[PDB]
C-alpha cells in the first residue's frame, strides 16, 4: 500500500494515481486536501501519520515540512531527473513548475506598451485609462505566491504601496483564473496577472489571448513549484520512492504538459510552442528561495490593505 496526501487537486492526481497502480499493482490512497490543511495535519499526526508522501502544490509547502524536519533526505539518482528547481534542502524532488504571466487581450493592449515590471502596472492603467478594466484574482492561492514574493524582493512597504495603487483602480475581482480570462477575451476586462497554464489552455480552445513576461527578474514572472517528498514517518519508503520517480518520467511529464498545460521538468516530452523554453522560465524567475516565501506576511498585508 502508499498513502499520498495530495495539496495538489484530485483532477490532476487522480488519473495518475490510477494508472501508477495499474501498472505496479500497488495500493494507492490519496487524501485530498490544501497544502496549509496538510500541514497542521501532519503537526498534528507527528510520528503517527499514515501518509509516505506529501505531494505538495507549492515549493513553499514542501519548505514548512523540510523545516519541521518532517522529510527524508532523497539521493542523487532521483534528484538528477529534474533540469531545474531542486530545493537546497535536497528533502523533496520538484515535479512541475508554472509561471505567474500577465494575460491580456491585444485587441485592447499593445504589447510593445506594456510595463516591464508588474510594479509599474498601476501607472501603466492610470496611463491608459483602464479604470475599472483590471481584473485580479487576490483569492487565488498563487496570486497570494506573487505578493509574496513581492514582499521578498522588494520589501513590505513597496508591495502595500503596489496593492493600494492597484485597489484604486477599481479593479475587479474573479472567483476564478477562467472566470477572469473569460472577462479579458469578452472586454470586461483588458488585463490581469495569472498562471501560464491558464491561457494556454485558452489558446488550445482557439482563444486569442496575450501572454506578456516582465524583464528577467522580475516580481511579476515568479515560479510556482510544485514537487513531492518522502515523509520520515513512511512504513512504505521502496513503494514511495517507486511513485516519486514516476512522477518524473516522461510518460508522467507528458501528461503534465499536455494535459494539465504546466512545464515539465525532464527531457523526453514533446514540447509545447505556448510555453517557452524551460530555460528560459527559470532565467525570467526572481531570484528568491522559493522554499521561503513569506506567504503569512502576503496574508496579512492583503487583509490590512483591504484588498482580502
Amino acid at each position: 500500500t502508499l498513502t499520498i496526501y495530495s495539496g495538489r487537486g484530485q483532477s490532476l492526481v487522480e488519473p495518475l494515481v490510477k494508472q501508477f497502480e495499474a501498472e505496479t499493482g500497488i495500493r494507492v490512497q490519496v487524501r485530498y486536501s490544501t497544502d496549509a490543511q496538510i500541514l497542521a495535519a501532519l503537526q498534528e499526526e507527528g510520528s503517527r501519520s499514515p501518509a509516505d508522501l506529501f505531494w505538495a502544490n507549492t515549493a513553499g509547502a514542501l519548505g514548512q515540512a523540510s523545516a519541521k524536519g518532517l522529510l527524508r533526505p532523497l539521493g542523487e539518482t532521483l534528484l538528477e531527473k529534474p533540469i531545474a528547481f531542486v530545493p537546497a534542502s535536497r528533502t523533496w524532488v520538484p515535479v512541475t513548475v508554472r509561471l505567474r504571466v500577465l494575460a491580456y487581450n491585444p485587441d485592447r493592449i499593445k504589447a510593445e506598451e506594456l510595463p516591464e515590471s508588474l510594479l509599474d502596472l498601476p501607472r501603466f492603467a492610470r496611463e491608459k485609462g483602464l479604470v475599472g478594466r483590471v481584473g485580479w484574482t487576490p483569492t487565488y492561492s498563487s496570486f497570494q505566491d506573487m505578493v509574496a514574493g513581492m514582499i521578498a524582493l522588494y520589501g513590505e512597504e513597496k508591495t502595500r504601496e503596489w496593492l493600494l495603487a492597484m485597489k484604486a483602480l477599481a479593479p475587479k475581482a474573479y472567483p476564478s483564473n477562467p472566470a477572469m480570462l473569460d472577462a479579458i477575451r469578452a472586454g470586461e476586462v483588458d488585463l490581469g496577472s495569472t498562471n501560464h497554464y491558464y491561457v494556454v489552455r485558452f489558446r488550445r480552445a482557439g482563444y486569442r489571448l496575450g501572454m506578456h513576461h516582465f524583464r528577467d527578474g522580475d516580481a511579476g514572472n515568479l515560479a510556482l513549484v510544485t514537487g513531492a517528498g518522502l515523509l520520515k514517518t513512511s512504513k512504505n519508503l521502496a513503494a514511495a520512492t517507486r511513485f516519486l520517480t514516476y512522477l518524473l518520467s516522461p510518460q508522467a511529464q507528458q501528461y503534465f504538459v499536455g494535459n494539465i498545460g504546466e512545464y515539465p521538468l525532464v527531457k523526453g516530452v514533446a514540447l509545447d510552442p505556448n510555453l517557452l523554453p524551460l530555460e528560459e522560465a527559470l532565467a525570467k524567475s526572481p531570484k528568491l528561495d522559493l522554499e521561503k516565501l513569506p506567504l503569512d506576511r502576503a496574508l496579512r498585508l492583503l487583509r490590512e490593505t483591504g484588498v482580502l
